[PDB]
């Protein structure tokens, strides 16, 4: 699926329009991307949690250090997946 | 931040009420995770993917089945946003 894919189940489940589901998707993943940018945690009770991590430099082949921004699912998704 | 603040980010942004804000918001993860649960990946431009990934087979000798689980890859734009 894809993004308007995404939008287009929010309308079915809503009733918004189209219109106000994209501009809501589209705020939602923008907001998540500004919080981890701040190096927030952003914590989405139901879903899971997202938050930047470091990894270090490895050590031929040399990778450097890098910020991750990752994701932890939580209990309902997990299971949801699973089943 | 939690969910509290991304349904404030949508309504800011959007020509929402809290109240249609908070249900696009739930209505968002909701279609994530059932598009998971079906097994779907779900690409979100700008943003990242959402997969799902295998979990290893594990060792009376006895085999614990592999299992699937919920992922996250970052977007070039989310990780370079974070770097």
């Amino acid at each position: 699926a894809n993004k308007q894919d995404l939008i287009a189940k929010v309308a079915e489940a809503t009733e918004l329009t189209k219109k106000d589901s994209a501009a809501a998707v589209d705020a939602v993943f923008s907001a998540v991307s500004s919080y981890l940018a701040k190096g927030e945690k952003v914590q989405l009770i139901g879903f899971g949690n997202f938050e930047v991590r470091e990894r270090a430099a490895r050590k031929e082949i040399k990778i450097k250090a890098s910020k991750v921004p990752a994701f932890k699912a939580g209990k309902a998704l997990k299971d949801a997946v699973k089943h």
